[PDB]
């Protein structure tokens, strides 16, 4: 689970 790793990258994932 991540969400500080996908709120960052996420956005560009």
């Amino acid at each position: 689970f991540v969400q500080w790793f996908s709120k960052f990258l996420g956005r560009i994932l």
